[PDB]
RNA sequence: CAAGCUUGAGUCUCGUAGAGGGGGGUAGAAUUCCAGGUGUAGCGGUGAAAUGCGUAGAGAUCUGGAGGAAUACCGGUGGCG
């Protein structure tokens, strides 16, 4: 319906989930899909497969706009931080540029207590 | 008890290092919140779940703003009291 050729592909990979999410240079969203919504729960869910199919059906809801070329932003530190990416890549993608910009406070906010498991 | 003596103890001069104390400013990261753009069916959480949150459009992404609290890297059997 409309033309990109060149997006950028956040994902966002906590340690139980991972969310990808296609855009433009701008910021605004043009797809995105979940592991956790592509048939992938619990202890399945948090895998680097689950994050694949999510970068694969992701790229399928984008290719309306007939992307090109794309930057990577890899967020967090779960499993498909990285075979995402390569999922993408396979799915005929040109990766331009890879850029890890998970935050890092400059310690700020006072975390959640140990868990006593 | 009286006179002393200069090594103990102080005083003086010029410098050095330091998260030593008290007050006042100020900074950038992040969380949460508020207001919007893109987007759409999930997010979140666990060993597994459910409670919880989301079509009154969440989560994800970009933008602007409010507020509080703490100060990554430096950073180290480093330093000061
Ligand atoms: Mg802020």
């Amino acid at each position: 319906r409309k033309q990109v050729s060149d997006g950028v592909a956040h994902i966002h990979a906590s340690f139980n989930n991972t969310i990808v999410t296609i855009t433009d240079r701008q910021g605004n969203a043009l797809g995105w899909a979940t592991a956790g919504g592509s048939g992938f729960r619990g202890s399945r869910k948090s895998t680097p497969f689950a994050a694949q199919v999510a970068a694969e059906r992701c790229a399928d809801a984008v290719k309306e706009y007939g992307i090109k070329n794309l930057e990577v932003m890899v967020k967090g530190p779960g499993p498909g931080r990285e075979s995402t990416i390569r999922a993408l890549n396979a799915a005929g993608f040109r990766i331009t540029n890879i850029t890890d910009v998970t935050p890092i406070p400059h310690n700020g906010c006072r975390p959640p207590k140990k868990r006593r498991v």
